[PDB]
């Protein structure tokens, strides 16, 4: 296990043994408390964060890390990311001084960069995540970038390996109506993990609503929301921007139908419910239905801290 | 009392001899227990402004070895929709009844500040934010100030008034004081509370149509005139409040710059000392001359901020599973 | 020298000598001192943005095994009133007077952040506001850059000059630049001041009227002629200030981007290192070419500001009561 980055599913491996580790912490949180003493981990946002910030924190201290987090834009210099500009004007510092710098004082990076929706090709090329790859000098791990989220996705693993009734579940992940635009990172990110197991795995969205392929895979995709949720045993419900020509970025549609329910869930196998949080309610899940015992949106979360312990662990143990 | 599960009322602290005993052992021997809160975990959520909570907790928690996580949320993270059972489709992202359980599912203690938000005297005084956070986030919860009471302050004061009394039971006199903005009671209302659970000589001196909720105010003299309240007071405990009273809730009745606690009063007084729990606004609360003068306590007053809060989380660590 | 109780100007670091040497010594073995500062914290102030400084000290505190607590005053905090005498009743809650005092309640040493103002030259050199945390935060203060100076920078360009120049005494210019906003002083009268510690050739080259207070100019060679003073240097410190003299003090005279350090400016030189302290704001300080070129030193210059800072925050240590 040579972990050098951490942002596509690829990264991690092995998933039997990937799980094998996340469990082995579960049941004995600080394990390795003293792997990572006197190893920096800085934490960068350029984005908002609730769980991320605190589970990442929370998994650094498990290996016994030093934490620095910075909200870059609010304590910082406000980045310009185009090269070959003129800076005379808003931007006081350039993103190419400024990763490298960063990496001075680390040995560990983490950074969310939510997609801009500016330039599909920008965002999917995954230009800043990449860059930070490229000249921070150290290792990065995403904290959601414009196309993926994989700390969520291999804790939404964790998750359903946790609460599945069966070998290989029936999973379904749905889309939702929302009043902003939001990437496609973690439906992205979700798919691409779901592929990768042997579960019976389902999309469903809205026409027009299609992920880029490379991450849709071979999964089966339904139109019909109430088909795909039949026999489901678990919901992972998710709003999403388009993503098609024309539309990239953009909100197609805030049909409130398919908001998830419980006239939806009623069909399912008396499937979970599943969300990565925040959630906006009776918009993309009815009340009822997230506070209904069916619901693991809490202990969801609460696996971040655990694929943020593995994660962070693996990339420690590669250090020179 | 050695059975601390949550810290939001003087309740919560138990007998007031041995905590003040635990208090002055911690002020001797600051990092005695630096071991107790290894690998332990705090979570310090604010929802509002704050220099010495901010400070005097992270500072506490060090001194027990413990790991401090301090979140601001609605800078760093979603604004949350308290409301229950409404249609998210606006303003907030998240709900409170996700993102407290969320909270509680990375740390083994939570400090909530959470003031009062004026709308509703009810949903304040039933103090739903903070008691959301005692049900909801499967953690041991401490208040940081909530909206009618701010025990780690009170708790302080005390440990300054018995580290300074020249006596063994002094005149404690609160006062009201003039304040541009209408501040919450929590800090009137604490302060009774704990004064109240003394054996000192208690007075509460206010305006008319100032009086705080019964419940705190207990059986302490309330004197009208604050002149009169004054006279031969040790401890002189000033601080601003709005109306609380009917139709009044969280307003401004007065400004008047009358009861800016300035020498005029504190020559009635017994050489009183000076205290306020911080901000103050200088020439409204209280004049130059008196904070500045000896007999101002205020530094040393903030100081025990760390240590009524080392001693909170020593207790709470303590009675972890 | 070996006695530091604080650290704002290049005299508090003693002889540079043996400072460089312990420099280096910790850029061999980082950690080598880990255990020194524990349970020792360090409190961090911010009045102003920085990337910098803000990750450089708490990585350097954490070398020296610190706990670290940074505050950015006016997010998390109550904005202070500065002036003293006022009657607080408008926008200000908190008054500088309580707040140095009470933060110095809650830490070890102190590292504070304050950009000059702008507003009144003698305000901002006789350093008002650093000196207050001096005088009544009641523990060892450092500089995070103030109004006038911002020794943890100089010193880490110092570390870096030694640690790249290609004979005993290399030739360092400092040369202006063009910049939208007036910039302090403060970074061109720190490096001069500690420049001129040296035994360096030191030549300072700007433009008409952008003169530094003599005080810090020392007896360095002032250039007008960028070309001219460029003429075979070792290394080039490029850096922007707003003016200082008489009536423009804190102002922008020009924005001539000849001065912009381009290859043309160079290309005089003898292959000197390009070094800034960043920020930098790219083909306005200088030339994307020259910033990317081998000869840029920029991000190990920046690198060093860890050393710097970990040697004075060890220095601090040592001398603690
Ligand atoms: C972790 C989720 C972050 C974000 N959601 C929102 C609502 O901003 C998204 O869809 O990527
Ligand atoms: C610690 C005091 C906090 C607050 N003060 C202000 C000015 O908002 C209050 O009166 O509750
Ligand atoms: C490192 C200090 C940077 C600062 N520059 C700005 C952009 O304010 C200055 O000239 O002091």
């Amino acid at each position: 296990s040579h972990m050098k980055k951490f942002t596509c599913v690829q990264d991690i491996g092995d998933l039997k043994s990937a799980l094998a580790e996340s469990f082995e912490i579960k049941k004995d949180r600080f394990k390795y408390v003293e792997l990572g003493r006197n190893k920096t981990l800085l934490m960068i946002f350029f984005n908002s964060s609730l769980r991320t910030r605190l589970s990442t924190q929370k998994a650094a201290l498990n290996l016994g890390m030093n934490v620095i987090v910075l909200d870059i834009n609010q304590g910082a210099w406000k980045l310009e990311t185009e090269r070959g500009v003129i800076m005379d004007g808003d931007k006081e510092e350039h993103l190419l001084e400024a990763i490298p710098v960063m990496g001075c004082y680390c040995d560990i990076i983490g950074v969310r960069s939510f997609a801009r929706f500016e330039n599909r090709e920008y965002d999917y090329n995954e230009v800043i995540i990449n860059q930070f790859i490229q000249h921070s000098g150290r290792p990065v791990f995403s904290m959601e970038a414009a196309t993926r989220h994989p700390l969520q996705s291999f804790a939404d693993l964790i998750t359903i390996e946790e609460y599945k009734k069966t070998a290989r579940p029936k999973v379904v992940m749905t889309w939702a109506p929302h009043p902003r635009p939001l990437p496609q990172a973690v439906p992205n990110s979700f798919a691409e993990w779901m592929n990768a197991t042997d579960y019976e795995f389902v999309i469903t969205h809205p026409e027009g609503y299609e992920l880029d392929p490379k991450f849709v895979g071979n999964a089966r995709v339904e139109y019909d929301q109430m088909k795909a949720f039949e026999g489901a045993d678990f919901i992972y419900a998710k709003n999403w921007a388009a993503y098609l020509g024309d539309n990239y970025g953009q909100i197609l549609s805030t049909d409130r139908n398919w908001t998830v329910g419980d006239r939806q869930m009623a069909v399912t196998n008396n499937a979970y419910f599943m969300h990565c949080l925040p959630v906006r309610r009776n918009m993309i899940v009815t009340d009822d239905v997230i506070e209904s015992p069916q619901s693991i949106v809490i202990p969801e979360a609460a696996n971040r801290e655990i694929s943020a312990t593995v994660v962070l662990k693996r990339l420690l143990e590669n250090l020179p």
